[PDB]
């Protein structure tokens, strides 16, 4: 038993839900909260932007750090730093963004990531601004992660669009 609430079930650990990651993350404070990140952790924008600023730019001052002592990550891989004010842990991951010509096989690669950690809250990786299909997003989770992850789906058509086209 966890204290997420509200997730519609679509497999045996996949949950999905119209929500805030943001706010769901202030609300369950999780052990690990998925960042949609890039390899340079420069949390400009979509998903990274606001967790980074729902932390006062303490994300971005820990990763500045990171990048400065470890380089850039790769398209696919992650690392693990301080979840802040928001989880224990952020997981941050790096998909495939289409907007750079990035390979979108990497997405499942990335979603590899999440199989470390028994529970996580996530976005879909690679939807929004990082210009992938989230349908395929949510289909390559689905056949990719196998702990238990409770996505956040920020748009009600696309949370709407996802559950109905979800096979
Ligand atoms: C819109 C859209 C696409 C998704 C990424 O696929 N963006 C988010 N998903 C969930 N919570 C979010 N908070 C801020 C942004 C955000
Ligand atoms: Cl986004």
């Amino acid at each position: 038993v966890n204290s997420f609430s509200g997730y519609l079930k679509l497999t045996d650990n996949v949950y999905i839900k119209n929500a805030d990651i943001v706010e769901e993350a202030k609300k369950v404070k999780p052990t690990v909260v998925v960042n949609a990140a890039n390899v340079y952790l420069k949390h400009g924008g979509g998903v990274a932007g606001a967790l980074n600023k729902a932390t006062n730019n303490a994300m971005q001052v820990e990763s500045d750090d990171y990048i400065a002592t470890n380089g850039p990550l790769k398209v696919g891989g992650s690392c693990v730093l301080s979840g802040h004010n928001l989880a224990k842990h952020c997981l941050h991951v790096v998909g495939p963004n289409v907007n750079k010509g990035e390979d979108i096989q990497l997405l499942k690669s990335a979603y590899e990531n999440f199989n470390q950690h028994e529970v996580l809250l996530a976005p879909l990786l690679s939807a929004g601004i990082f210009g992938a299909d989230p349908i395929h997003s949510l289909r390559v989770c689905v056949d990719t992660v196998r702990t238990n992850v409770y996505l956040a789906v920020f748009d009600k058509n696309l949370y709407d669009k996802l559950v109905s086209s979800f096979l």
